[PDB]
């Protein structure tokens, strides 16, 4: 490690080799504007915002990608720098459609914050913006080309982080635009509905498919009763919308606010989640005792199973036949609650507040229906629920707390930890150990693989006669790596591999509220969300295990008999088919 | 008091007579959109944004000015209400220029918040705007009629609370615009530079005169050294810009930030304020001992003295020849500091940070010059200081603290109370009692006059042979009332009256940062600012009395000789002439 000495603006510093002047000034309490810069993701120098005077330099240099050097002098407040920033913002703003009353981003468009910050009132230079081509055809992602700034963040994210890379650049000059391949639509190619591309864009050129009109139409029907259900991870970040500090639980406030909307029933996805935990435990027991297809993987997140269908069909024996916890609880409410309440199943409308955006495509699937009836009707993301609350506009900061409904709102901590990565797998191994060997484990040690961060390996003795190999995976690149190893066959001994496309778990999902870059250089939002969720876990004083909850025991005794029954297979078990690829 | 029962949205409530529905919903934790409503100021129903359904009503009614009645039923989320709100936003935005990148208000324009809140899709209803012209001619206030939406808050403020009313409405249809009288400019009529009209406008149609370009030109000069001057009320509300809670002191942080800006010298006005208090007290003693013109009034705030010379020339003999504390400090730096430092008086540039906007007109006055030299050069408000430091872009939330330079940065609590209501006169009577009778008083009981709030009276025995009558006034209507009473001669026995043009004192001045009506309904920002300033006063552990400060004693002994000297009169005392009126 080499030590570099540099002198800026009255202060000298020693830094390691590879240091950039930007985060060096950040550490030394100086801020420089950023558009195209992301920490360790997009470092190319296309933004052309961050100019600083360099001693001995013919012209200005961009501080974003500028490596430090020894003995240099840097001054950041010359008149040339200010004039260059003003003129360059005037140039770049002549393309972005200036009707900022109606952008979804609106208040936190980083371009708008820069525009106000530089105080550049006038725009002397006119122009002819590029062609307006609204791609309002796909299922989840909507693109608008009248806004895009060629920041290149979206393409870098979809190339590196997700290892999919269905976006590229075409043309030259004004003809240069970001497009999918073959001039098709997003849904016509192998897009995974990752949600990272829509969350990382600093302008609002991308938006999600809005179904709030359908929601208002559904709630407007007196003949239709509404069943709303909640994720464990909605209270992980929603408080950030209302100016609350990171890590606030508003669960009772959320229930009260949803009741003020006039929803007939409020409920949690937790109960069916415990049901499917019992499920995967049951076919674990079966595949152990019958030599089932191994290694086993879950079927929780729609995104990566979509990826497996699209790209690697050869692992289709390895998937779990179970349907998603969303799908489990949706079918459960549409059947058992309907039987108890003696109401026509078409007379219920079920709405879900989930953070994945891939569920928008997942609900559109033909085969996720029971008895020809829709298990769930409308799925919505956290951001658009927030805007629904804002258009209703109840002062959220003074709500009291409320409880959930019988029976399917009850909670357990091992099912609270669904929000973080591997909590599903933790609950599964804890429950199967409790069932088979009466073993009381709370946490599992994880082996961090050298050179790859985000992949986690574990192996704990479930029974003295059977030690189960455990692998955790989040991040599309990690999925690609572990799938390549699985095709190579070196994971033959492995038993469970848990996968989601979105890195860091659902707290880092596509439906989570938008955050800027500044807080990302400060604090990992994943870390604070995980701490808040784990603190919520430690406070669950009713049950830390799913199989001990009296509600799931009641349902199993009365209506579900045992898992892997013919009724259980017919209602909760499904098959998947490979999808045609257009790549 | 009559009790009214009303049943809204599933809950019944009792209110006193005259309690309209909006605050009834507010205390019941329900919010309704407001544009044209202000608490106790503007109740007219022009906005037509706050529509709510009423049982048995042919059409919708505006909740803003709708009185409650017994046995009514109110529904707030019918589809009719939503469609009406959406169409009225679509209509009203068709006139407001949609160039929201470069409004001064920008981020916190209430129209932007409403536009995002209602989630308006597009504006199909095109056309042309009203005729436009920018009156970029007045000294302080700048108008842009292309933006304004006929909220009528500005005209109500300038009519009621200021008792000036130089704004009105003209024309029919599109020709209906708010304008001054006789198609003139703002500076051509009896405008007082109140600043309330600037602070209260919820759209950004009004702004202050910007001189940041002159500031950057001045600081760019190496041949000119810069001395910056701070008012005590600057840190009363600066923190609100950076997301800090109400009542945060960043004084040392401000000193550090200013030093990072390249200012050569920093100084606090408390020294000159103490000198002015001594001069006023010496004039007190002289007019008592020589039968001077009574009652005594200050000459502190430029606004009200502008009002007096413009409207009531008969009060000139009752006025005090002393200049404003910032002006006296500027002259002192122009003469005594120049003598000590042996630097040519034109080679200094002095910039002042005032919460008044009337100082912009005040510095333009030709009579306020010493020896043909400009006492102070540039004055800027707190808001544009925030803008200049934001574009300077140092991360203000992690700055350490710094001290002020000698001998003119030292402070006393008697000068800390300068910004608060009545503190100047408090310090004056405390110091004169200390000088003449060695009387130790910390606070004086005040008589609140019945029927008028903001007019404040006291009479405590300064000496057993002389009790001084004490009156404090803030608010243009209160100024008008006390001036009318003075002309009637009812205040013959009175000795001191304070006149602050902006209501509530300079802590509520035009230079303070913009706040929204949501802030104004629940809490008075004046109250929290006064509490912060008084807590700062209680922590002043160096001196609670001006005349015990060694710095003022040194300057009086070495350079100022005795107060009310011929040199003191020639340097610190001035005459005012009546200005022609065009009303
Ligand atoms: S980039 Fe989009 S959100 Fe930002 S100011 Fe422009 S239109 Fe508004
Ligand atoms: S969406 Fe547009 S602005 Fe955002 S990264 Fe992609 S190309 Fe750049
Ligand atoms: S959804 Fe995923 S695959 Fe599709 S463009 Fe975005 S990041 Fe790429
Ligand atoms: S992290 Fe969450 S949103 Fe992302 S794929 Fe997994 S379950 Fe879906
Ligand atoms: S009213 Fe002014 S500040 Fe508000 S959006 Fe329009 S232009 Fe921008
Ligand atoms: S400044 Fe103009 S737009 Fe604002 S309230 Fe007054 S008249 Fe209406
Ligand atoms: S500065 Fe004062 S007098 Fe002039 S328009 Fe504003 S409120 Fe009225
Ligand atoms: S109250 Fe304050 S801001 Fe208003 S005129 Fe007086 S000193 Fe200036
Ligand atoms: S912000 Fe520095 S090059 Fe992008
Ligand atoms: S807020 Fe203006 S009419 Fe009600």
């Amino acid at each position: 490690m080499k030590e570099i000495t540099f002198k800026i603006n009255g202060q000298e510093m020693i830094v390691p080799e590879g240091t950039t002047i930007l985060e060096a000034a950040r550490m030394n309490n100086i801020d420089i504007p950023t558009l195209c810069y992301l920490k360790d993701i997009n470092e190319i120098g296309a933004c052309r915002m961050c100019l600083v005077e360099i001693a001995g330099a013919r012209a200005l240099q961009a501080a974003c990608v500028y490596p430090v050097a020894n003995g240099i002098e840097v001054l950041t407040n010359s008149p040339k720098v200010r004039e260059a920033r003003r003129v360059n913002l005037e140039l770049i703003l002549s393309n972005h459609n200036r009707e900022c009353t109606t952008c979804i981003r609106s208040e936190n468009c980083e371009l708008q914050t820069l525009a106000t910050d530089l105080g550049v009132s006038d725009i002397p230079f006119e122009g002819e913006k590029s062609g307006k081509l609204i791609d309002d055809l796909s299922t989840s992602v909507v693109r608008d080309e009248s806004k895009c700034i060629l920041c290149k963040r979206c393409v870098s994210v979809c190339r590196d982080v997700q290892s999919v890379a269905v976006l590229g650049t075409v043309g030259r000059g004004f003809t240069s635009q970001v497009q999918p391949v073959f001039n098709k639509s997003l849904a016509d190619v192998g897009c995974i509905n990752c949600g990272q591309c829509i969350i990382n864009c600093p302008v609002g050129a991308l938006k999600e498919k809005s179904d709030i009109q359908r929601v208002w139409d559904a709630i407007a029907d007196p003949s239709k009763t509404v069943i709303v259900q909640t994720a464990p991870a909605v209270r992980a970040a929603l408080g950030e919308e209302f100016g609350y500090p990171m890590g606030t639980s508003v669960t009772g406030k959320m229930a009260a606010a949803l009741r003020r909307l006039g929803f007939d029933k409020v409920f949690d996805t937790d109960f069916g989640a415990d049901v499917c935990i019992m499920e995967e435990g049951t076919e674990l027991i079966g595949r152990v005792t019958n030599g089932g297809v191994l290694p086993m993987i879950t079927s929780c997140s729609p995104g990566w199973i979509k990826f497996i269908e699209t790209y690697y069909p050869e692992a289709i024996p390895h998937l779990s036949s179970c349907k998603s916890p969303q799908n489990i609880t949706g079918a459960l409410l549409k059947n058992h609650y309907a039987q108890t309440n003696n109401i026509d199943p078409k007379d219920m409308v079920v709405v879900s507040i989930m953070p994945c955006t891939a569920k928008k495509y997942e609900v559109q699937r033909e085969e996720l229906c029971t008895d020809g009836n829709a298990d769930v009707d409308i799925s919505i993301t956290t951001r658009e629920l927030a805007r629904m609350i804002k258009e209703a506009r109840i002062l959220f900061n003074k709500l009291p707390d409320e409880d959930f409904d019988d029976y399917y709102g009850e909670s357990t901590g091992a099912a609270v930890i669904f929000g973080a990565t591997g909590g599903v797998m933790e609950a599964a191994v804890r429950t199967v150990a409790d069932v088979l060997n009466k073993k009381d484990i709370q946490e599992i040690d994880y082996q961090i693989v050298r050179g790859v961060d985000g992949i986690k390996k574990a192996s704990v003795e479930v029974t003295p006669d059977l030690t189960v190999n455990l692998v955790v995976a989040h991040g599309g690149a990690n999925i690609r790596e572990v799938m390549e190893q699985l095709k190579a066959g070196e994971l033959a001994d492995t038993h469970f591999i848990e996968l989601m496309a979105c890195p860091g778990g659902c707290v880092n999902g596509g439906g989570q509220p938008i955050v800027s870059a500044k807080d990302k250089m400060d604090i990992d939002i994943r870390t604070e969300r995980a701490k808040a969720l784990y603190d919520e876990d430690a406070n669950v004083l009713t049950y830390r295990k799913s199989h001990q909850n009296p509600s799931v025991i009641r349902l199993y005794e009365e209506y579900l008999e045992e898992p892997n029954s013919p009724k259980a297979h017919h209602i909760l078990h499904t098959k998947y088919s490979a999808k045609p690829k257009l790549v």
